[PDB]
This record gives C-alpha cells, structure tokens and sequence, in this order.
C-alpha cells in the first residue's frame, strides 16, 4: 500500500510509486529520477504511463526495457499539461536526468516536490521565482545540523590534485574509482582528463552511460581496459582484497593503486577539513573516501526552504522513527520563526 507522501491530492498522480502494483486512481505515475530506491518495481511488463526526464527514459527503455509506449519524456523548463493538469519538470541538481515537478492544481494550489536534491542559490532564478507554493515535499535526507559536507568544486580540486601528483611520481600507479548508481561521474571524469586518459569500465557501466547525454561522451570513456589508466568497479570491489585481485588481471603493466571511494557524508566530516583528508594504505594500494554529496547540506537545505516560505512541509527520507520525525518539525519552526513566514 502506497504511503500518503507518494501521492498528490486532487490529481490523478504519484510520483516514485512502482512497487505497490496498481494504485487506486492513478493516471499517470511520475519517476523523478533512475536511482533503485525510487524506480523499485518497474520492468518490462509495466503498462501505466510514465512521465520523467529524456535521460530517465532513455534508461527506462535501455536498461529496464519498458516500453516505448509507455515512456512519456518531458523537457525542463517547460509548461505541460498531463492529463488536463499544468506541470513543469526543474533541474534537481541529484544525478543525470532527476527533476522537481512543479504542480498547478486544478483548485489554485501549487505543489513542489524536489524529489532528491543538492539545493543551490541558481534555483532562486528559475520558474519558481514567479510565483507562491503552498506545500513542499522535500528531500531531508541531511536535515540536521551535523550534516556539513565542502562544495563539489573543493571535492573535485583535491580529487584532480591528488590523482596528477601521485601519477606524476609513478608513471606506474592505476586509478580506480567505485561506483554502485549513476551520480557522480565528475568524480572519475575530472581525474581522467587531468591524466589524458579515457575512463575503462564494463560493458554494462559503458551501456548506462552512454544514457546520459553527456557531450563528447565518445571521446571519455572505453571497453578497453588495458589501453585506460582510470578504471572503473563496482563499489564493493573497493577494499584491499578487491583492488589486489584487480591489480593481478592488469598483466604486470602497474605496481601501484590509488583508489577512490565517493561516500555521502561520513562523521570523519565532523574533525577534519577536505584538504586534511588522508586514505587508508596497505603496500602498494591506498584508498581514499571523498565526501562527494548530491544531497543538501542542512545549511544549502534550510536556505532554500527560507527563501520559498511554503505554507506546509512534507518530508520525503527519515520518515520511518517518531524521533527523526520530531526532530525535522523542530528545524522546520525554527526556520519559520526566524524568517518570519
Ligand atoms: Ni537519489
């Protein structure tokens, strides 16, 4: 049974609702992007329509094998009506292809849900500078003030740098960085262009990328490992055992392995700056974990949410504990309070 946070009143829609079958009065089931927690259920079989991103779609249809018929790819920044209702899809700044749906309900409410997002200052400047919302679903993965994390481009910087000088010292050393989802790929696309190499990977990691619409993609990524110095595994993979194992298939062609690990945030965040980061090191292997996040820090979040000034919040994550609960109301009045909305 689907829980009332998945569902918009006074429409026929929900939005990141495949794994309940069919649900009563649903016309239209919207996915805000192709992360498995949100997409659990969909597969070939499915029926109903979809509404989501270009991006979504193509892996809906490349890597789930939905039906072309049922994929209904929408543009961003652009009025649609679905099903007699006007809708906007907006960058969430999460992963390739995820959205925030704007909804204009038939009675003069207007509904945001941000799906999964990294608020910023830019959205400030969208489509949603025009106009008043009254309810906000809200991603609150990281809604308390512990939560901090630095910005993408000092993660990026210390990862480049990092990369080049250990590579430079030994002309010998591979680079491997874990993945487990899209999201991300700055991360293993930055350290690959500072050493003029493609990125090598899995014909199953070469297919979800060549999803994404990423310009030049062609020219950034390849099947052949060997001719690579960035390699792509499975998250899993990354520990000493995995990296050893991997090290021994490359045929003697390197004697060393820098490894990176992109995590959310880890309490190692509460002590220790970005450039006092150091790995874990056994032998020739040292991995790195880099707090690369595509969720708001609580202070990016409770901007956000000041300068909206919704009627009414409804969190999306940490929904399941009286006790996470009470603390993200707490926060909510705070903001509210000292605003003055
Ligand atoms: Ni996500």
């Amino acid at each position: 049974t689907c829980p009332f946070y998945k569902k918009i009143p006074g429409t026929g829609f929900t939005v990141d609702a495949f794994q309940y079958g069919v649900v009563e009065g649903c016309t239209a089931y919207f996915l805000t992007h192709f992360h498995s927690d949100h997409y659990a259920g969909l597969s070939k079989h499915f029926t109903f329509p979809v509404y989501c991103s270009e991006i979504t779609g193509n892996l809906l249809k490349n890597k789930l094998h939905v039906q072309e018929q049922y994929i209904h790819p929408l543009p961003l920044d652009t009025e649609c009506i679905v099903n007699g209702v006007k809708v906007v899809l907006l960058d969430a700044n999460h992963c390739p292809g995820a959205v925030m749906i704007l909804f204009y309900l038939p009675n003069g409410t207007v509904i945001l849900h941000t799906g999964d997002f990294r608020a910023d200052p830019s959205m400030e400047r969208s489509l949603l500078a025009d106009q008043k919302v009254h309810m906000l679903y809200l991603d609150t993965t990281y809604c308390s003030p512990e939560y901090t994390f630095p910005s993408q481009q000092e993660v990026i910087r210390f990862a480049i740098n990092t990369a080049f000088e250990a590579v430079t010292l030994n002309p010998h050393a591979l680079v491997v960085c874990g993945t487990y989802s899209i999201g991300k790929e700055k991360v293993f696309l930055a350290i690959a262009d500072v050493l003029g190499s493609k990125v090598g990977m899995s014909q199953e990691k070469y297919k979800t990328l060549q999803c994404l619409n990423i310009p030049e993609i062609n020219s950034l990524i390849t099947t052949d490992m060997c001719s690579s110095l960035v390699h792509l595994l499975p998250m899993m993979q990354i520990n000493f055992k995995g990296l050893q194992s991997h090290l021994k298939k490359c045929g003697g062609k390197y004697n060393q392995i820098l490894a990176f690990r992109p995590t959310g945030w880890t309490h190692s965040n509460k002590f220790t700056r970005i450039a006092d980061v150091i790995p874990q090191t056994k032998g020739n292997i040292s991995i790195y974990g880099i707090p690369y996040s595509e969720h708001s820090s609580y202070l990016e979040m409770k901007r956000f949410v000041q300068w909206l000034k919704p009627q009414k919040i409804i969190p999306t994550v940490n929904v399941g504990t009286w006790k996470s609960r009470s603390t993200m109301e707490k926060y909510f009045r705070e903001w509210k309070l000292e605003a003055g909305y």
